[PDB]
């Protein structure tokens, strides 16, 4: 009969957090959601936008399950704590403001859900933000260190409303995000690294 | 029969920092209350507010419990060494920078509380701040990884004068600040999570 | 003999950082004097101030003692290595920058003299900065967690020259500064807290 | 037979992160190659820019070296966990800013891949950025601490499009880059220290 | 003989980071000098400039000291394995924004230097920069809290051009640089603290 503090223990134990937890000889599938809180700073001279948004990303870890008939299906875990993706936004010219608790949620089979509140900015198409068809900036997200066969980052599909969580008090309106996937060979390396490209299609509001 | 010495040496041994603290199988009461110190910076257009408040937070860790029958009843602990609740404000636009010195108060029962000075930037409704019935900005506040049976939060009703410590000095007055308790459901999970909404009623100071 | 490394070892040994020293079952009396440096950027307007300042902090320590009869009397420490009172600015809007090494000056006795350059913002009374008889500043600090029968402030009774260390570049000049002691209850205990008032009357330079 | 959590910990065993890896008696053998992706504010009257590239390091540790017929034959790792060349930027005006997860790639054979995105500003010529000739900024990029006997520099001579991975929107462009091999003396002594210069042809885009 | 691993490990094994290294009850000499490499932010208005500088540092701790004759003479070790002189600049009203690695050299015979490229803002007089005498910006350094018989610092009159390292494209020049030592008495303490003082001659360049 174990316990939450049964359960982080064992999870010190198994957890290696600077290893991936490649299962066999199969890449860690990485889903990622960026979900649109506001859009602050917006520089349409410098090509420039200062985002909030929601990371939702999704993993399992196997090394990490355990047994939840006498024990809670999930706990909360500082993600110091886990293996977590090397995750990087390719376009953005800030490191990223993690403004929220940088806990994890760890369910009993080893599926892993870290969603932090980020604060960054971009170096994207700010052209036409202010006109009707908005602008269309394009944030490119994936691992940065794992390729294609260590790390396969997709993301989640799931048809939510897009502005289901913006601001309704920002100066800007979310038209439309789309994301789309990608897989890219650098010059130092011959295999190919996944990435996931996020457009957000925003403009001004109250416009003439 | 003991010192502080032996009260802090004892918090070490029973303390788990990263183990949410429910006694039994209900979730952990956190009550949050904000006195707000200053408005320093009000965005009429952006709808932003840059704000200097007291986050008074209290709950009980049974754990730390111990004798005070011959010792002091009470101690100041780095928040270090203790669990805290994963609070965070759902609309803040910048991370809460901490004025104060990150010490928990621990009273011999287990209750905890913890009251650090905090300023930090939200998205919030900003119109009329400068009328006579002023603005009200609302910031929600609760667990961020923690759902409601795992943690609740509810208001201190302690019916008091909403501007008691508020800077004199501040460019804006408090009108009135109310905290309604809210409950949440998102994607990711079933269960909804607790907040506690704060609603200030502030406007800029002035004849006219 | 003995040498500055074992007195420092032994200080590692009996100093325990995270209590306070309370001799008897009295509060630890600790003196807070500061000598202003520079006052950098003034506003009038939204009142508020930044300015550099030496916060000369003193106390006693007894379980940092040692026999200093064939030995140095005196040595230099980090202050992670003690305990050190948790000073807060009450009407500081941004933490502390600390510009110097932190280090303590401990004697074998017990004193210890901790003196920070700190450069820190306020919100304060500003007005009248610009007339003859220029503004007053009230600046309060005291320990955060520990009432009065814990920690005591009193402000050092020494009488330096008042700008005997500010500095001549400023734009600004101080007229006078005043530092009167204090005490303060508040809504979460029945003690109160100690805390020292520093006035700085100080006006924008003239010309001619 | 061994995976690589056992790779991992290995490498956490024999690598020592302060000592030269040294390989018999000739310096070490660093390749510096720098990949601009963006140019983000520029000075004219003050010559200085802003800049975000993509710092290619690669050396050799043969210490890390493992039998990788059966096993991953290339792993990530913390760079906090591994020796790494102490390069700067001569010419920086700011600390670098890295916005990307610090790991490093680790080979089998003890070749070691570094590839941070870096954000940083130097003093460099600006003159003629608004001319069809644009400016030329030069870098210098070299170990601080290591003259030429003890870490060698050489600019990993691969042709490529010198703004292939450059932003489009960003509101220069550039004309071209030449990483030349070069060293610096200093007066006391006779020592060299090896860098690459980085020279930074680029000018304001014509908005046709 | 000892290859540099085992030159480090010894120095690990006898450096003591928070003891300074005292011969006897003599003071630990240290040398200070800079080395201004550019100025940039300069306001005539407030008195302050942001100067970019190598503080070479200079010291010796002869514990440390090995046999070279078939081993390296040199090392380069990271200053939080060594005691470091506690310099600060007290005219300073930013802390310093060390731009390189932070690591020291340790020769054979017990000889340390350290060489930070440093850019901090400081409080001084910049009246007169634009006139062909310029300004004279003093800068203070010395030990903050050791005094005269435990450290004793000292201007390396030694000779090079004051401009010799300093940037061509910074908006100055120097006209003359000259270093001056002093010790003080503070309210605090009876002994006397020493600081070298520099003063920097620049002012804007001209086409006259
Ligand atoms: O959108 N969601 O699915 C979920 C959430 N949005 C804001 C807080 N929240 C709860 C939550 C759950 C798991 C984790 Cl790891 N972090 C936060
Ligand atoms: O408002 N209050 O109830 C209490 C306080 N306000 C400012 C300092 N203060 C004292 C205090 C007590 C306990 C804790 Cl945990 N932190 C601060
Ligand atoms: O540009 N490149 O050559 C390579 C890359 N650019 C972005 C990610 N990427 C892959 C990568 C591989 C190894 C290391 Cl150490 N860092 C990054
Ligand atoms: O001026 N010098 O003699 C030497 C140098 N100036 C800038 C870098 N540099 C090389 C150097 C030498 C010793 C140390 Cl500890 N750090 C850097
Ligand atoms: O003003 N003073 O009394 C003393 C000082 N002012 C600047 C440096 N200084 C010396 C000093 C001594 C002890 C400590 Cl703990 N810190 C600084």
């Amino acid at each position: 009969a174990a316990d939450r503090a049964d359960i982080l223990y064992n999870i010190r134990q198994t957890s290696r957090p600077d290893v991936i937890p490649t299962q066999r000889d199969r890449p860690v599938a990485v889903s990622v959601s960026l979900k649109f809180i506001n859009i602050l700073e917006v520089n349409e001279i410098t090509n420039e936008v200062d985002v909030v948004f929601w990371q939702q990303t999704t993993w399992s870890d196997r090394t990490l399950a355990w047994d939840s008939s006498h024990s809670p299906d999930q706990v909360s875990v500082p993600i110091s704590s886990l293996w977590v993706p090397d995750l990087a936004a390719y376009n953005a010219i800030s490191k990223p403001e993690v403004l929220t608790p940088q806990l994890a949620r760890v369910v009993s089979d080893g599926e892993v859900l870290y969603m932090p509140s980020i604060r960054q900015r971009f170096s994207c198409d700010v052209s036409g933000v202010d006109t009707e068809s908005g602008a269309t900036c394009r944030i490119k997200i994936g691992s940065w260190t794992h390729h294609s066969r260590e790390i396969s980052v997709d993301p989640t599909t799931e048809n939510s409303d897009d502005s289901e969580y913006f601001s309704q008090y920002s100066r800007f309106e979310i038209l439309d995000v789309t994301q789309k996937k990608n897989s890219v060979t650098y010059s130092c390396c011959p295999e190919a690294y996944e990435d996931v490209e996020v457009s957000l299609n925003f403009r001004k509001k109250g416009r003439s």
